[PDB]
């Protein structure tokens, strides 16, 4: 299977697009490490469900030394953990902003910082980071999500650059999600999600597999020349 | 498997990435139309060659009937046929510039404008033009081929919208290859060659294959919502 | 005056973004010779018109030497001659698409392939080309059109890196406008007029001045570490 | 003059690019305010100094009113101060992470949130924010920089489209320097000096003035459908 005998680890696999990458993950042999506040809203014989705060330090190195003491290695993470706290930014907090930057930005370097060396060290890798549609085009509303998601871009770039010294085989990219229907969605109204759909080349919104299958590709050895990119899907979207 | 039943059309099918991409898909359990202008260097039960030469439009046309008549229609093209007439702006000759042009831009319009309608007629298809590093970020020697393979780019975000239209579940993307191993890097001095791998973040060229496997993803419904989109194949490359 | 002394040859310079370009030269102390079919609309001390077609390469060496002949040499160029023929890519004819390659690609090459390397010899230069958001977008019925806005890019990438070697103080960029309003677009029904502003962050479509002041700023000292970039000017339009 | 009648508060004003932008925008009869952690290091009547700790955000809700008290509104904000601490992503601390956000974005975000809206009230108004290379490319070493490099851009399309609302003239756009010739720069080995400016089309790194130029064009009106842009000031740097 395309992942076979490979160790993923996705952040925020409890629902949404984590579970869906996970379970498209394990259905291709890998053994899945899904790390979430949340227990799994899902069961699949390869996946193990974990508690991960990729926001408390402390957390994410317990966290990290577990998987490494009961699988050895780390070849595939997806951070994948993401929030919104969207406002105009004349009404925008503090909490507001400090929170998106925490978990989207902050919690992917919390973990990266030492699975990312592992891989360099171990010779292999594939990382895969979560942006957004909104990264790319910049949205009403979601300055401090736009700042997460335009920044895990530079995040992916300088990665791709650092974990392949020395001749390690590790490549980092990341996904631009468009828009799928999962609970991050719970605050926007609809009227927007309609113009959304419409503002697609494919004139619909994503499902969860849609994603799922492109992180399938960009975690297998398909994707062997493809690192320091940025790959939108997004139905073809402009916002 | 990923293209069972699926009708593939391959320009410059004959050697070179067009082969990759004819067996990676034939594989998959595609029945795969090779065309080109020389016979095919190979042979698998899944692939045909047909003469195709990309700037006879009257040729393309017979070329497109012949194989509708055979298969009854084409849910995959992948327009891949290309040259190079490398010299210097101050030096180019304009038979260096007709000839480019004519083969990597308008040999692509001349099928396409074919295939493309037909897909989006039949409510269905994936289209993968082949641009290049070298149209992503222009190439001392290559004006014409730059011009040509960043031409490739605005057709495809063009295409992607026009044969979605009215509902139609036709995608359309290119796929930048860095440097690959193939015939058509006779020319380039081996020393440039070596240059050209250390501005990779890998420390080296692709390989056919790593193409192929691309254009399989593509081509599949893998990337059921990946369109209008240039995915860059090249090492972490920049030029 | 910020362009006191220079000399500067605009392509398609009787009316529209050209003649805005050309009087925003012209006001900052520049000869401008203005190249076109039509005879200028406008005059101005130091606008010169003179015939010009840039798809006739005998022609274009004549023009060409003929600058050079009375002004001694070229110190900016902007390409900006262009045309449209739309249609959808199902219906567009090969003259469609050969008029607008001819123009809007091969016109673009035929004139700096004379004048790049001149300045390249001299020491100093600075090149305009003018793409377009559709270049950069793609857009329905414009198949044509966009392959040679977005191949526009290619060139001003490759001429950026060629025309600087061996120590030449030589800079080529690209402006891609949005919609402004030309002659052309003045006939365009309202309804539709305000379909493409409300496109733009700015929520209107541009005038010509708006493009000439950006042409007059990378002509210019001002943009002096600005090189081998396409620059949007479109109010902050998605198309 | 270009600026006359403009009010233009530039953080991190004190040395480097910010005073190269504060001068030359009080050179166009702007009525500048620099603010800095430290005294200016240099004079102009047109520039007033200002104790700014972008990170403090108390202190710059009261370094905002103070400057409205005085001058009345602010047609033009520069987001201009910045830090590094670079390492490894392996060796990277907290402290390194933290900093860095907190200046390079968080920092952005506390004034922005009040000048911006201040702008769109007012219905007037141009932002430049300072992005960079490393934002662009990424760049080993330098992950914490790269995402907040990035993240700006990402924060520039949102504003642009936020502070635009309801008709408000507001021009939001970043500039990405390349490597400049500041303090800093001017210590480093001269065999890196010429590595870095190998990378570039011009074979030069840039000075100070370079970046300022462009820093006028974007905050005159001479960039009036100039929005939600990366302007690259970089010598054709590809990193
Ligand atoms: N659904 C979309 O339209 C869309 C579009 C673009 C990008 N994204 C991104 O996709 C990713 C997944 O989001 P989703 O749409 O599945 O949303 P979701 O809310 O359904 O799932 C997010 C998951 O991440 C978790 N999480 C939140 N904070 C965490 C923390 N501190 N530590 C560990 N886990 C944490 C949640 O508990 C949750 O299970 C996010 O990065 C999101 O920004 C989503
Ligand atoms: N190999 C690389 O490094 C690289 C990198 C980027 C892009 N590309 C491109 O990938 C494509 C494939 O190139 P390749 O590397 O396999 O080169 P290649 O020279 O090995 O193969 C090209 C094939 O196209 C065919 N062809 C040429 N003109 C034709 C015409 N008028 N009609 C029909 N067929 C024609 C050739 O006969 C040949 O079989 C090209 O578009 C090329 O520009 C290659
Ligand atoms: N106006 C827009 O909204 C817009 C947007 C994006 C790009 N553009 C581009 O800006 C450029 C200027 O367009 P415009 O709106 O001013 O159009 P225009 O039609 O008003 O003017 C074009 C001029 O180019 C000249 N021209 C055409 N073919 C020529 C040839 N073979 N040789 C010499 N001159 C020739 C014409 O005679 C004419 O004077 C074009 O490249 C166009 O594609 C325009
Ligand atoms: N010089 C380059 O090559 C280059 C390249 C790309 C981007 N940049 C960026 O340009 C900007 C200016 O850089 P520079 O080269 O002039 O650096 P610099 O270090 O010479 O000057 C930066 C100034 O911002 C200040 N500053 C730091 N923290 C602050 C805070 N909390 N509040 C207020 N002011 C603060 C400093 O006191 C200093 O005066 C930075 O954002 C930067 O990262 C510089």
């Amino acid at each position: 299977k395309k992942l076979e005998g490979k160790v993923a680890v996705i952040t925020g696999g409890a629902k949404g697009l984590g579970q869906a990458i996970a379970l498209a993950y394990a259905e291709e042999g890998a053994k899945v490490i899904a790390g979430d506040l949340g227990d799994l809203t899902y069961s699949h014989p390869n996946v193990e469900g974990m508690y991960l705060n990729v926001t408390d330090v402390t957390g994410v190195e317990k966290f990290y030394q577990s998987v490494i003491d009961k699988y050895g290695k780390i070849d595939i993470l997806v951070n994948n953990a993401g929030i919104t706290k969207d406002a105009m930014t004349r009404k925008m907090t503090e909490a507001q902003w400090d929170a998106v930057i925490d978990v989207n930005l902050k919690g992917v370097f919390n973990l990266t910082r030492l699975v990312g060396p592992q891989m360099q060290t171990n010779g292999y890798g594939s990382i895969i980071n979560i942006s957004s549609v909104v990264g790319v085009f910049g949205n009403i509303g979601q300055a401090n999500y736009a700042a997460t998601k335009a920044g895990v871009i530079g995040l992916t770039m300088t990665w791709a650059k650092e974990f392949a010294l020395k001749g390690a085989n590790v490549r980092v990219n990341a996904i631009a999600p468009g828009y799928i229907m999962t609970d991050i969605l719970k605050t926007v109204p609809q009227d927007l999600l309609d113009k959304f759909a419409a503002l697609t080349m494919l004139n619909r919104l994503g499902q969860p597999e849609e994603i799922a299958k492109v992180a399938l590709f960009l975690a297998s050895d398909d994707a062997s020349y493809v690192t320091g990119q940025t790959i939108n899907v997004n139905g073809g979207m402009r916002l």
